[PDB]
């Protein structure tokens, strides 16, 4: 694990702060914040309005969220700066108290990239609840990279990207704070995920790796959005957020919780929005930025991906 000074932010603190919002509070004075880190092609709200914003509310958290522009499609390394700045702020804002981070898709990668590369936020996160995180990225990004039609962040979440190589090589496929990883075999966005083994994209060492089909059976299907919004995911999220250990406890759930439909503590209208969670992100992807190469790694990550090709060319330091 890196253990020096944090890297420099490439964004002005004012830009970063502007992407941080808290329900009914300013970050500088908030009780029991949880930070929500969105998936690819969405804003904080577009990810969590239909799910973890009300769910965290009812569990007695002040939901706060970052919305890195545009729709999490730019450089995961800059989307991470928004998350690091938010953790710094919300820790100080809550009386210097550790906060939980909850995340969907790339939000997980961003989180684990933060804890890998910016040591000062490890003493500020009491736990990480990653919903369908892509730590190895995914192989299903391959066709779109072959077309050279891919957002910066979609290059970086390709399996074998410089970014995913850099993370692994810096010791980033091991948990750095107590970490639960809810995910699904049937994820149509993130693969590989079928092994219920360290082969899976969502798997960390020492982490509470919950593959849905490992608890509910091989006849169980929740998809990429399902892994965030489902009653099953509520129960696992509830479990991790209340655990004295920082991790979901198998003691807290069972076979009768194997419900892939949106969380029952959402309103009927919330359920309907959560059901359709992914369409926004699919659309914002087809609407969004497009380049022919993977964004350069910033100097702090370059030593961990030597040999790989980014926009400037082959990585050397």
């Amino acid at each position: 694990l890196p253990s020096g000074s944090d890297p420099a932010f490439s964004q002005p603190k004012s830009v970063l702060d502007a992407g941080l919002t808290c329900q009914g509070a300013s970050p500088s004075s908030v009780s029991k914040p949880i930070l929500l880190v969105p998936g690819t092609g969405t804003t904080g709200p577009q990810s969590f309005d239909s799910n973890w914003i009300p769910l965290s509310t009812q569990l007695g958290y002040t939901p706060c969220w970052i919305s890195p522009p545009p729709f999490m499609l730019n450089d995961t390394q800059v989307n991470t700066e928004y998350m690091v700045n938010a953790i710094t702020a919300l820790y100080a804002g809550s009386g210097n108290n550790k906060l939980p981070v909850l995340t969907w898709s790339q939000g997980g990668l961003v989180a684990q990239w933060g804890l890998t590369f910016f040591p000062s936020i490890r003493s500020k996160v009491d736990r990480l609840m990653a919903f369908a995180p892509d730590y190895k990225g995914t192989v299903l990004a391959g066709p779109l990279d072959a077309l050279a039609v891919s957002a910066p962040s979609v290059w970086q979440q390709t399996t074998g990207s410089a970014l995913t190589t850099a993370l692994r090589n810096a010791g980033g496929l091991t948990q750095i704070v107590p970490t639960t990883n809810l995910y699904s075999a049937t994820d149509e966005i993130v693969q590989p995920q079928v092994s219920n083994s360290p082969l899976d994209s969502s798997y960390l060492f020492n982490g509470k790796n919950v593959q849905a089909q490992a608890v509910c059976g091989p006849l169980f299907v929740i998809d990429h959005a399902g892994s965030l919004t489902s009653q099953f995911s509520y129960v696992v999220g509830r479990s991790a957020l209340r655990s004295t250990t920082g991790q979901a406890r198998s003691a807290d759930y069972g076979i009768t919780d194997c419900n892939p439909l949106p969380a029952n503590d959402l309103t009927p209208e919330q359920k309907v929005a959560a059901a359709a969670l992914l369409a926004p992100a699919a659309a914002a992807i087809v609407a969004g930025p497009k380049q022919n190469c993977e964004p350069d790694l910033m100097p702090y990550a370059r030593p961990f991906a030597v040999g790989k090709r980014t926009c400037s060319g082959i990585v050397t330091p």
